[PDB]
């Protein structure tokens, strides 16, 4: 699993071990190892949500399988309830584009997962 | 709808209304409300484009639909202008990723779209 | 073709050139011209690879055709020994999402591959 945020909120109002807990709590979402997942945070960005530049996030979730309707609608919960808690991001303010990727289309290890 | 733009310019080129300007110009391509559309421009990246290092972009649109054939040939005209006038970045150093996202594969306000 | 290298490691210790050298090893893997390769190396990013902030990527190789099983296991081997020597980042901690676009869903100078 492959969790990416880019916000326009500032590096400094990141909290320490905000990547440990979305790779805890991606864990027990995905129900994948810890050790398999990749978290991205990119903070200061330029950007704007409805025309507005309130605080907003733009993210990606790619993640071999365990993506789905009723899978997703949960992920949306628990991230957009840590942006909201963690960085002050207002829920209505955050897309999160989701991605089942096919094995043969992770590459890894200098191969693949195929 | 979600617009993407990554580019070598420098962050002193991109005109403070660009983001705005991108919102209400989608809004109208799309025929979506401006609300429903987000916007990110990343400046000052290192990039070549045909091994070379002049002005380029490297762009993103996703959309619940509104995505096909016709539709991406216009949103092309429309956003390499935009590049063209506002970031000085010739048409033919554009390159843009068209996608058609499934409304459950959007997650937005601690759920989905779906 | 569009290779995209998101990475914790400093620009410092982002070899010169090393631009030019994907450029060039993708259009030999690829078989591509040059002229039409687009690579983009963002570094210096707050990441984390199992929960651990040592040296990792998470990239993206998007190309209209030239994508499969065999050939994505193969440009792993090309890309992860590229950001290995170049970088030292280990295979291990690199992903790599390989994208096979249709011709219709990539922009480029007011219009699309179709
Ligand atoms: C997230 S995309 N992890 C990469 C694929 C892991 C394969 S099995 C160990 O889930
Ligand atoms: C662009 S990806 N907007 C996402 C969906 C917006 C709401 S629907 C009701 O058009
Ligand atoms: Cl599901
Ligand atoms: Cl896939
Ligand atoms: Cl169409
Ligand atoms: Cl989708
Ligand atoms: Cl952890
Ligand atoms: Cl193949
Ligand atoms: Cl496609
Ligand atoms: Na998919
Ligand atoms: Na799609
Ligand atoms: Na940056
Ligand atoms: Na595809």
């Amino acid at each position: 699993p492959m969790f990416i945020v880019n916000t326009n909120v500032p590096r400094a109002s990141v909290p320490d071990g905000f990547l440990s807990e979305l790779t805890q709590q991606l864990a027990q979402a995905t129900g994948k190892p810890p050790q398999y997942i990749a978290v991205h945070v990119v903070p200061d960005q330029l950007m704007a949500f409805g025309g507005s530049s309130e605080p907003c996030a733009l993210c990606s979730l790619h993640s071999i399988g365990k993506i789905g309707g009723a899978q997703n609608r949960s992920y949306s919960k628990l991230l957009c309830g840590l942006l909201a808690e963690r960085l002050r991001i207002s829920p209505d303010r955050v897309y999160i584009n989701y991605y089942d990727m096919n094995a043969a289309n992770v590459g890894w290890n200098n191969s693949t997962f195929a």
